[PDB]
């Protein structure tokens, strides 16, 4: 199921134009107050690099954490949440065709 | 009366509180924002803009400073994380330009 997941990273991390869940965003205002489990593009590959997921359940966890993070730290009107929502969107659709 | 050394002053203080130089690069490439900001500014290009000499009376620095502020609410909300720091920032800019300017 790597490949798979590895092909769905990609798809989101270019549906992300200009890359805002794709680095540590950890030093954002009051990001560590606000947000228990940062996640981020970068990490989530290189957790697929290190064979971290040991099933497609796990990378899907670590992928819906980065848009509901998005949620908990923007305003729902924020377009950093309307282009999450497309994501989500997407990456939810590609988790049912790939990996169910 | 004079006033460019108190705006670069001004200038220093507030591109120091953002830590991490979240307003300080040109943030057009961030989704949708050329549709939602008509007029996009960051520290970097009011710097520039000192350096060139573009401001002719405290009055025009004032107003870029307010408009870095001022897009952050309009693009991120004004209740918002984001927010919460150009609020502090335009805290700190406010109790300068009194007394400074």
């Amino acid at each position: 199921f790597y490949k798979q997941c590895r092909s769905i990273l990609h798809v989101v991390m270019d549906l992300d134009r200009d890359g805002i869940f794709a680095r540590d965003p950890s030093k954002l205002p009051d990001y560590r107050m606000i947000i228990s489990h940062p996640m981020w593009w970068d990490l989530i590959k290189a957790r697929l690099t290190r064979y971290e997921y040991t099933s497609p359940s796990a990378f899907i966890n670590d992928m819906r954490l980065v848009v509901q993070n998005c949620y908990d730290y923007n305003r729902e009107e924020s377009p950093f949440s309307t282009l999450a929502r497309r994501i989500e969107i997407a990456m939810e659709d590609l988790f049912v065709t790939e990996l169910s």
